[PDB]
């Protein structure tokens, strides 16, 4: 039984998150959870999309209360994907790592396969990275549509914690001043389309493990 | 040695406050911290100001935090006083517990003599305490100007965390819609003391154990 | 020290105050600028800097009937905001409280014994080791000033911290003076420069 | 070392100088865009870097009848001042100086060879260990430029470090050519992007 | 070692030379103050100190086809006459000498390369062993200036020692830049100051 696949018509996964885990040592905290981050669809056309790899940007949930504490340190922050169409939709899609927060986003997927979690894959694919939403015991990922920060490259080896609105006045001052508020921001491609129309496809899941650290009453923190 | 005090002047209290900590068992989060809750001073004549006991309300971080949970349950809440001014100021500190949220607030000291946790006493004592805040390990409390939930008595098994508008305005349209939303209110009572003209007097501190629950995102929580 | 890197250790009034009727909150950036006078002219032929170890103690200097107290705690990103309460301010790293006249077991720490009851001394020592930048360059007040003026968030890489303190306590509108923070550092200084060229 | 990360190491042309009768005192950014042109070409294909070394000499091209003097030092805050006088840059970090018809004990770190003098040799290395940041990103002059414009100390996080050269000599108030400056580096590359993607 | 001592190394340019068609013969003290202005900038901080190392060392900055030559000996009895005649200076204690053109073996004192060439280097290192003080304050030109002209034998209870620096070489009568000197120390600082109240 080898080179020998089946085609499913379909891929389906059931995923059912796990209660968020916190666990304080004398001064830091550890948070580690996963939420849901984005919804994706598919045109006739490359489309890219980008997203700041920064706590108040990632989850909803973790926004709310990272946002106790001064400056966190990611542990690891994990993106994966999940189809919900059938294997008859066309499109794929691409994700990779930027990192100077003044670099123009790529445009061509050429361009796109060079950045540090170069992944793609058909549109309708994506189940085998299941257990890292569920967090099981991962089966073999080979497969699977994942891409991870390159916690251990980072610039800082600490980051404040940013509201939106904060970066971005920043940003507007200067886009590289932004260089120190985020660590990395993460770029989606969808092209192979079919509809002029965008048809919808996966959505994608974020997984993090953060040090949190130097409390203050969130009313203060921007 | 028995029944020979010594007079001080001034009562020295250092307090270094502890770091918060967080510890999630599976679906619960259990916080455990201690904050500042308030500044006192004294009158010439009575002046009764009070306090809810609801999370929002108890603490600067408290709130921050316990607002991406739905709703909690009080494990143990701990009011406790330390002096600032020398033993030569005049008037005592008087507190105690009330829970009908219609029910009106005591004018005198005779009345607020017999609530839920009184507790009084010249408003230069108060360093016994400090454990408590610190916390330490006790030495002997005899004499401390504390107070504590009756924790097991309290008319809900679980509350839902409210925001203080959110609060209020439920209040606004009867008082004892108020009766679900919080467990019970502090009350406190500065007599005593010489100035017409506010003296400022000591400050307490709150010491809570929350058990957290049914996570959503801050935004959506009122 | 090295041939390249000097390592000076020191002991310094770094601010003095007083308290009155209400609530006065501070804040002093911890930079070798402004953490004393000596640091300022002796860091200021370095160009960069970094802080092994720095701490805030403060020595009573009132009488034992002075009322009131002292609170200090840090902030680290400078586009937050200073607390407004006391209350706030508990919360912050490294919450500290005493009465005004108390302190002077902390004595030790601008003399160097070994203080055996740090328990009630009132002084705030910095987390080094969560600091942002590996080192930090010398800023002049205004340099520094002007530079946040653009958009705070550049103070962040000009600076590991910045201290809160509270004097809340009172008698007097008038403020009547309590105390005086010292400052025990052991900087790590690091590339000359001749002063008068740095900002 | 060559996973995702990989490292070369080169040696170019920084840039060529000549003396006048006064002073003039110069500047070079040390990061991969203005370090060399070959670099420049090769680096802009990654989106971060660190130095593991870099070093500039100096190497004479004049008869031993020209009259001047390169200097140099680095500096670290894009926000100081440069130095306006010898002396001033006198105390810089590698300071270093020699006659402009000197140096040729400097081939060695252009050519690769193992040479027991640098005797003298206009030669000064970074101090690769005490740069601010863990690593630095890809800029590209005209924006580094744009930025420091907006405020001189948002450079401070796009570069480790500046070279600044003073070249005072005078024969004629005419310029003339003496020599180049060399570097030398040792530099690891992180984070491929396009390369016409990378400002 | 730092502890209350304080210990720091250093090189700067402590001045520059001309030659004459005749004889100049010049003295600089080798105190904290006088040696440079940064070091001065820096030890002012401090009540007294004591050498651990000094030296000073010429770089020429002229074309190979300049006239002259730098003498140098070190002198201790802030009393006894400067020398007059190249012979006496002769036999001074760090006698050396050569052409304002050569030295450039020397870089390496300032550079602080480890240079197996010596060779010939216009380099006078102290023999900081044999001062007549353990220690010496810390002192101000104007005022060892004002004390020494009491008795000039007083400055040898501020002093260790004066350089000799004779420059004769002459092709005009017209003075002529030929190099610099440059000194290199590590000095033991002790017992700080406030810098304003150091005479
Ligand atoms: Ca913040
Ligand atoms: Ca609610
Ligand atoms: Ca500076
Ligand atoms: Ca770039
Ligand atoms: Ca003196």
């Amino acid at each position: 039984q080898a080179g020998v696949s089946m085609a499913p018509i379909a891929q389906g996964t059931m995923v059912k998150l796990r209660p968020p885990m916190l666990r304080s040592s004398m001064d830091v905290t550890i948070l580690s959870h996963c939420e849901l981050s984005t919804e994706l669809a598919v045109t006739v056309t490359i489309v890219v999309t980008s997203e700041l790899v920064m706590p108040f940007t990632v989850g909803t949930w973790l926004r709310g209360v990272a946002q106790n504490w001064s400056k966190y340190a990611w542990v690891a922050i994990r993106y994966t994907y999940l189809p919900s169409c059938p294997t008859t939709t066309s499109g794929a899609i691409h994700m990779g790592f930027q990192y100077d927060m003044a670099d123009t986003l790529p445009v061509s997927v050429n361009q796109l396969s060079n950045l540090k979690g170069y992944v793609t894959g058909p549109v309708w694919e994506g189940q085998s990275g299941l257990c890292f939403v569920n967090n099981t015991k991962c089966p073999d990922t080979s497969r699977a549509i994942t891409i991870a920060l390159d916690t251990n490259e980072v610039s800082e080896k600490r980051y404040p914690f940013k509201t939106a609105t904060d970066y971005a006045t920043a940003v507007g001052v200067n886009a590289n001043i932004g260089n120190i508020l985020v660590p990395a921001r993460l770029v989606t491609a969808m092209e192979g389309g079919s509809s002029k129309t965008a048809v919808n496809t996966g959505r994608l899941y974020a997984s993090y493990t953060i040090r949190l650290i130097e409390p203050i009453a969130a009313a203060l923190n921007l």
